[PDB]
């Protein structure tokens, strides 16, 4: 009964304040906390994971804010460069500054053939998006001649989504938000939840392990 | 006690546990579905004294189907009741789902109870039945479509607001979502609607669920509202 796990990184912010450290102290630590989450991971056979890096909700922050994030995640691409795991990117690239573009589509090819662990970045990416991006790529095979109405169900649409079968087991929510905020919405249909107020930078072994202890103790209930 | 101003203004309801109920209560297994239509009554009264405006109801799922032939056709005839019963009960009652597969008494009852309540004042109770939030996504892709190749839709037209305009469950999106029985997932009822709603899970049984426990979780999600 090990889980494809969602992640919402929530509580960076929070832990950074609580600290006495600036706003970016948290966010930073994406880098090493995710590189720490994906060993445990692989340890304990999970398979995918897919964490919620940048909502399309998040343009909205600060300029300083989000030019920071957007340099952080050029870094984090660099960085897994060599890491050892398979990345994708999920969510509208091409909003995205032109460096970032070109990172994400390298790291992607760089590491298409890594074995093991698939981590799923979401980046400028919302459950909106995907389904409507979904819906607007079959209408233009409609109009092309390429399918039918009748042939649009389940299995043609979850293959023009971004996040692909297999769906998410379990969704981990860090930060104390029991809301799911605009993420996998079409994917975690069936999904677990479990949400802690346990803070993203807080969050290590021992905690996954109880997220997934309670996943199995769960999966007998029901 | 309960704030006036932060009240969820609509309320999605999974009403699990009526099996579960009935075998820990020595009954038969129809004996929980039948308390459907007291049950949903009483919570449109307590609800309607709060201040909520819209509740939807998962009445049956896409995936109920798979039940017994037998169990099926019950839980068919208990609609038929409960869509007579609220004929003259005075709230506002629409269904969402796929209607063309219900059988055809059903549909004209259904039909029936929403011309007949369209007018009526307060709260509105939104009936899910032959539903799940697949279907929805995908009956709106498929009308879509249909408007694209009859000529009615340019497709840089195809936005968020064309879409929420094509399903069936509408905005304003629940704020709360109430899952009784204890399960903490949404199994496939309103994916699209739920992008910012609130989840609220409790152990509590579904015909245990009354209005202190209604209360319980409203006051839940105001400290949550200003918590964050």
């Amino acid at each position: 009964l090990i889980p494809h796990i969602a992640l919402i990184m929530d509580g960076n912010r929070r832990w950074a304040k609580a600290k006495g450290l600036e706003v970016y102290e948290g966010h930073k630590l994406i880098i090493p906390k995710l590189k720490e989450i994906c060993d445990i991971s692989s340890k304990l056979g999970i398979q995918v994971i897919t964490a919620f890096a940048f909502s399309t909700e998040n343009w909205k922050r600060s300029k300083e804010e989000v030019d920071f994030l957007m340099q952080l995640f050029e870094e984090f691409f660099n960085e897994f460069l060599r890491f050892g795991v398979r990345v994708s990117v999920i969510g509208c690239k091409s909003n995205l500054p032109m460096t970032l573009q070109k990172c994400i589509a390298l790291t992607e090819e760089t590491t298409k053939g890594n074995k093991g662990l698939h981590l799923v970045i979401a980046l400028n990416y919302g459950g909106y998006y995907d389904i409507l991006q979904a819906t607007k790529s079959i209408v233009n095979k409609a109009m092309n001649g390429l399918l039918d109405v009748e042939d649009i169900n389940k299995n043609l649409f979850e293959q023009e989504l971004e996040s692909k079968c297999p769906n998410p087991d379990l969704l981990i929510r860090t930060g104390g938000e029991q809301r799911v905020s605009n993420f996998l919405l079409w994917q975690l249909a069936y999904t677990e939840f479990y949400f802690t107020n346990t803070l993203f930078p807080d969050f290590g072994e021992k905690d996954l392990k109880k997220a997934i202890l309670n996943f199995q103790q769960r999966h007998r209930r029901f």
